């Protein structure tokens, strides 16, 4: 594989360079290969990395290049003016922009294959999006073709799309070159902010819902939702994976599940991103979603779930049954047995399932991970698997009957829960789960987790876990270090889906932030350790859509400028999830928050959608977040978009 032309550190503004002399006539077959290492030095407007075109007046859409949007999204065009062909390839948020105040060097690469009929684009080690297309161009299938430009098109004379940055190196190839060769050679810095990466450990191809937090010992963990069928909350095959780092996050264990159903296998699909598939579903399948890490007093670790049985959606879930029933003072998990309407069943001591009618043990049990067994062996469903040619089926892999799934014998009722389960090793093992009560109430729905981190209050210890109803705050606790759990249920000003984190101001009082419907950042104040809470204030400074998105806030340990401080993160947009932004709030000595830094995480158009925060050992900042908007119908089921980086707070300091 040899370059029929290379260039290196070309800075341009504009203006573009011709390199018609060195390209005309190399491109003999017609097929291509680019691959361009590039920085922007503005972002602003369409922009071509390079244009091949022909140039006379008439012939404006006879062209191919590259382009760059300020939104990060990478495409090509393949033209011809004649035919009326307009071929067009993208994927949104492809590349960076800027990082701690300098552009970002990129890699990119297209290739334009014949044969396959297909255009193919790379970004940063990610084959980011493969296209057959009927209306197949070539160089050499469009008319008149006499002008090579780097950094523009060439149109009626004219350059187009001009390019503002340098182009640190560009290779052409006169053929289509193989997949890993590419990827390997569009690997960089950028490739290395990936700790969880498509078809790896896990076997997802698709993760949202990042967590970090630091534990005492000075380990740094995360969790993160593995989502098997695309990247929709619901339907889907959902796992918790973890990954941990013991080097201040310079490095990263191989990702674990955690949290996982085996009714379907963790295995990678390729989730179609065209408009007519993007609506699929995995329809049938048991689900852990949105996770909630908390460090106990005793340095064990807990993490919250929400736990979805299989065919259960957040909008389908019956809202007025727990799923359990008080027998004689004790709440007890409700079970229909199939062929019954009614639900006759409990699970009651040793995980013995009880008829109700007959207040008599029977014969079948369900062990510490839900699953169902019969005079102390296992039942047993056949496993699904999902095929596209979309079609859901049986597999021939038994595995153990389990309550949450859609083939059990014994069933919970179709609602969500609340799992958790403990760790005595800093997250190196952790317990079965165990369902979380029904602390609203008996014939209501448990509510749904913030995603992020509990707090430890420090003057009472109570551990603070953040959930929500739809109409209600629900922050979940513990005075007795976690043997037992109540709520304190608040009640909102609308229908807020209030994914909230804590944050503590000075002993006894602390402030719940949160999403609202409508476009701010709402908090909350408590100056009982959570007992009361004031009525919603806003912050000024945040302006988001109404529908909102979930956002991160913790305690620094260090002080700043003298002063105790918090941080925050969020998008800051109206246009979308947008614009991420990092806060530094100081605390004053009448509690009220001095908003004295910010810092943008990348250009203002770039995709920024849920994030977590955790402070490191060495006092640096992590970050990881949703690269891309969450939201948008047109940025779903999108591969390695979920970095992670790290921060001095001398650089939140600056923007
Ligand atoms: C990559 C891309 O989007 N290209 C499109 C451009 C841009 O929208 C520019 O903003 C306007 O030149 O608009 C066209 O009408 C054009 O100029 O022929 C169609 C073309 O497909």
């Amino acid at each position: 594989n040899t370059p029929v032309l290379e260039k290196n550190n070309v800075t341009l503004t504009g203006g573009g360079e011709n390199v018609t002399k060195e390209l005309k006539d190399k491109f003999t077959s017609g097929d291509f290969t680019v691959v361009i290492k590039y920085n922007q030095s503005s972002e602003k407007g369409l922009q071509a990395l390079f244009g091949i075109s022909n140039s006379k007046p008439g012939q404006q859409n006879s062209y191919v290049d590259v382009f760059l949007r300020d939104n990060g999204e990478l495409g090509m065009e393949a033209r011809d003016t004649s035919s009326n062909k307009n071929n067009l390839v993208s994927r949104p948020a492809s590349v960076w922009g800027k990082y701690k105040q300098e552009a970002v060097t990129n890699t990119v690469a297209v290739v334009a294959d014949s044969v396959k009929k297909t255009y193919s684009l790379y970004a940063n080690g990610t084959k980011v999006v493969e296209k057959k297309v009927d209306n197949f161009l070539n160089i050499k299938d469009i008319k008149g073709i006499d002008y090579y430009m780097l950094g523009g098109v060439k149109r009626a004379g004219k350059t187009a799309f001009g390019f503002n940055g340098t182009l640190e190196n560009i290779k052409f190839f006169n053929s289509a070159l193989d997949e890993e060769t590419v990827k390997k050679m569009t690997t960089n810095a950028v490739t290395g902010h990936l700790i969880y990466t498509a078809n790896d450990t896990t076997g997802s191809n698709y993760f949202r819902i990042p967590v970090l937090y630091t534990f005492s010992n000075g380990r740094v963990f995360s969790s993160i939702d593995a989502r098997y069928g695309g990247t929709h909350d619901f339907l889907n095959k959902i796992n918790i994976a973890t990954s941990y780092s013991d080097d201040n996050g310079k490095t990263w264990t191989k990702p674990k599940l955690t949290l996982a159903f085996d009714d379907f296998a963790p295995v990678p699909l390729e989730w179609p991103r065209e408009v007519g598939g993007r609506d699929l579903q995995i329809s049938g399948g048991a689900t852990y979603i949105d996770s909630v890490i908390v460090e106990k007093k005793n340095k064990q670790v807990l993490m919250f779930a929400d736990v979805m049985p299989a065919g259960v959606s957040f909008r389908e879930a019956t809202r007025k049954d727990s799923g359990y029933k008080q027998i004689d003072g004790n709440y007890y998990l409700k079970l229909r047995k199939q062929g019954d309407t009614d639900y006759n069943y409990t699970i009651r001591e040793n995980g013995t399932v009880y008829d109700d009618r007959t207040n008599r043990p029977t014969e079948f049990s369900v062990d510490k991970n839900f699953g169902i067994k019969q005079n102390g062996n296992y039942l047993t469903v056949e496993q699904y698997s999902v095929s596209f040619e979309k079609t859901e089926y049986r597999n021939g892999t038994k595995v153990h009957m389990n309550i949450f799934y859609k083939d059990a014998l014994f069933k919970v009722v179709p609602t969500n829960y609340i799992a958790y389960i403990s760790s005595n090793d800093h997250g190196e093992s952790w317990s079965a789960p165990t369902l979380l009560p029904p602390i609203m109430g008996l014939n209501r729905n448990a509510p749904y987790l913030g995603p992020g981190r509990g707090i430890i209050e420090s003057s009472t210890g109570r551990i603070l876990i953040p959930s929500y109803t739809g109409k209600e705050s629900a922050f979940i606790y513990s005075d007795d270090n976690g043997a037992s759990w109540k709520v304190k249920v608040v009640p909102l000003p609308s229908s807020w889906s209030a994914e909230a984190q804590f944050v503590e101001l000075s002993p006894g009082v602390i402030q719940a932030y949160m999403r609202t419907n409508n476009g701010k950042i709402a908090y909350l104040t408590s100056k009982d350790a959570g007992t009361t809470w004031s009525a919603p204030e806003y912050l000024k400074f945040v302006s988001n859509p109404s529908y909102g998105t979930q956002l991160s806030i913790i305690n620094y340990s260090q002080l700043i400028d003298g002063k105790k401080a918090v941080i925050l993160s969020t998008p800051n947009s109206t246009n979308g999830r947008k614009h991420g932004q990092i806060w530094i709030g100081l605390i004053n000595d009448d509690n009220t928050i001095d908003w004295r830094y910010h810092h943008d995480v990348d250009y203002s158009n770039y995709g920024y959608s849920y994030s977590t925060l955790t402070e490191l050992p060495n006092h640096e900042i992590g970050l990881m977040f949703e690269k891309f908007d969450s939201w948008s119908r047109n940025e779903l089921h999108m591969k390695n978009v979920v970095p992670y980086i790290t921060f001095k707070i001398e650089d939140l300091k600056k923007n």
